[PDB]
């Protein structure tokens, strides 16, 4: 609510296309959230019609909610590349665009809970450097001394150590996806809201309508980026997805002129994000029942107690966000051997991040190309 500002660049509401729903398009997605939004960007480039329908607003559910950074830390073998590439997108995208999206290289320190997790950390680094698996410059190491303590200015303990993903990204939920949305409208992608995808046709086996609330669309190439709804989508199919729900708590704060900047985790569930206009998103607890508001206030007191820059900052907005995540918490990007011509891009705990590459991906498998990473990890028939 009061994060989302109207009259400015953080409105957080793109109009859908206006008119009739058209009578036919070379891919229909379901879903304008993220990864609808970034897959159908990726489809127009390569010379296809693009019609999203989304069941409610443009960005209306996890891709305007999201905590709002963009890391590879910690990422196991089966998702790091997803993510090393994806920031690296991000890094092209306020040039892709010419809109600043907030995307930032920001930084982002991590202290570990303990000597166990230093271990852990340390031969993540040392693993992934011996075989970093692109030629994109690899920029996450352990710091220590004056560049930990600028990075930590203003903290009341005095950490000694910590793992610093120096080229970390951040993007704000009251902006990025909106600017993504605009600018797929601008490249000629047709977004209908209020439409909901009900189900498909099919003709010889071949996908011939996708079937909503206000009639079909002739189509033979489908996406499913419905977020938390994929499961429900494909079950009325039947094809199983298996997803399960997960949920988290997110706080806007106003700014300060001795807040340190940058993106931090400590121990005692402190996690900080300066944003674009210099607010910070904060929460008691970042990554995967909600907190109490007795919870969420103390977890501002207990990151005031820490950095008493934030003493006189006000809680500008405080919400949550229903995310669906696989059992091996990697995501769905697949086809459906039920389905031919149909592929899902879903089940992702990290979609903003991910979405430039996984947007390339479910257009490679969609259109049977030489696909951009492995998809086996991400196959829907892996469990
Ligand atoms: C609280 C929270 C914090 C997060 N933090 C981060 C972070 O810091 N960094 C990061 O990279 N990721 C983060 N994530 C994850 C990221 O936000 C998601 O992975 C990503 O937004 C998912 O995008 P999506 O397009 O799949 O889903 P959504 O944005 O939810 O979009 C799916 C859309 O499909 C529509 N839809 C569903 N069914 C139908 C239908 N039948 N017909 C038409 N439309 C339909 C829905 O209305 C919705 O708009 C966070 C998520 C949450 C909830």
């Amino acid at each position: 609510e009061g994060r989302f500002v109207p009259g400015t660049p953080r409105h957080g509401f793109v109009e859908g296309t206006e008119g009739a729903l058209p009578k036919q398009a070379d891919v229909v997605v379901v879903g304008a959230g993220i990864l609808g939004i970034m897959t159908a960007i990726n489809l127009v480039e390569r010379g296809l019609s693009v019609v999203i329908v989304e069941k409610g607003n443009i960005a209306g559910e996890q891709s305007s909610r999201f905590y709002g950074q963009a890391i590879s830390y910690k990422m196991p073998d089966e998702t790091f590349l997803l993510h090393h590439l994806g920031k690296h997108r991000w890094r092209e995208m306020n040039a892709k665009v010419g809109i600043d999206t907030t995307y930032r290289t920001q930084g982002r320190v991590e202290v570990p809970l303990d000597e166990e997790d230093l271990v852990n950390v340390r031969k993540w680094i040392d693993e992934r450097s011996k075989n970093v698996g692109s030629d994109i410059p690899f920029k996450t190491r352990i710091i220590e001394g004056a560049e930990l303590n600028q990075r930590l200015r203003g903290a009341t303990t005095d950490w000694k150590i910590a793992g610093f993903e120096e080229d970390s990204g951040s993007f704000d939920p009251e902006v990025a996806t909106f600017v993504m949305a605009e600018y797929a409208k601008k490249m000629g992608v047709r977004i209908y809201t209020q439409c909901a995808a009900r189900g498909l046709e099919t003709q010889a086996g071949v996908i011939s309508d996708v079937v909503t609330e206000k009639g079909a669309i002739k189509t033979s190439q489908v996406v499913v980026a419905g977020g938390v709804w994929s499961r429900l989508f494909m079950q009325n199919l039947n094809v199983d997805v298996p997803t399960l729900p997960a949920y988290q708590s997110q706080q806007l704060i106003s700014g300060s002129p001795t807040a340190p900047g940058g993106n931090v985790a400590l121990p005692g569930g402190i996690f900080f994000r300066e944003q674009a206009d210099g607010t910070y998103a904060t929460s008691p607890r970042v990554i995967v029942a909600l907190p109490d508001l007795p919870e969420l206030n103390a977890s501002l007191e207990k990151l005031k107690a820490e950095f008493p820059a934030f003493k006189e900052s006000k809680l500008i907005d405080q919400w949550s966000g229903a995310m669906a995540i696989a059992p091996d918490e990697n995501p769905i990007i697949s086809e459906v051997k039920e389905y031919p011509g149909l592929v899902i891009n879903t089940a992702t705990g990290w979609g903003m991040t991910e979405s430039p590459v996984s947007a390339e991906l479910t257009a490679d498998l969609l259109l049977g190309k030489k696909p951009v990473l492995d998809p086996k990890p991400f196959s829907l028939y892996r469990f």
